[PDB]
């Protein structure tokens, strides 16, 4: 799919993300524009060979099943391609957990620099929720 600004982000609050586990509502949609640019089908492999998947940019190395990453933990227990499709109804049970890791956003790279020290509510702003 291709999501709009106010249209790609109303479903997180549909998936337990409002102020979930220490992270506030303004702190989320920013990074989505920073990892696959509001696009779910944007997947990319890394120099490190762990293919990242989805708008989320998750590597096949630590989190999912692609078969080209051996010794991969695959803790999420879901085929990597189980996210990218138009319905992401389940894609978040893993991200909802990737934070309890005690690293939280430590996994995501874009935010820590592009959304860190930012005006996060400036992203959640103008939209009715
Ligand atoms: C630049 C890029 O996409 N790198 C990814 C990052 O998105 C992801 O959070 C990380 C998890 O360990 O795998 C890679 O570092």
């Amino acid at each position: 799919k291709v999501f709009g600004r106010c249209e790609l982000a109303a479903a997180m609050k549909r998936h337990g993300l409002d102020n979930y586990r220490g992270y506030s509502l303004g702190n989320w949609v920013c990074a989505a524009k920073f990892e696959s640019n509001f696009n779910t089908q944007a997947t990319n492999r890394n120099t490190d060979g762990s293919t990242d998947y989805g708008i989320l940019q998750i590597n096949s190395r630590w989190w999912c099943n692609d078969g080209r990453t051996p010794g991969s933990r695959n803790l999420c227990n879901i085929p990597c391609s189980a996210l990218l499709s138009s319905d992401i109804t389940a894609s978040v049970n893993c991200a909802k957990k990737i934070v309890s890791d005690g690293n939280g956003m430590n996994a995501w790279v874009a935010w820590r620099n592009r959304c860190k020290g930012t005006d996060v509510q400036a992203w959640i702003r103008g939209c009715r929720l």
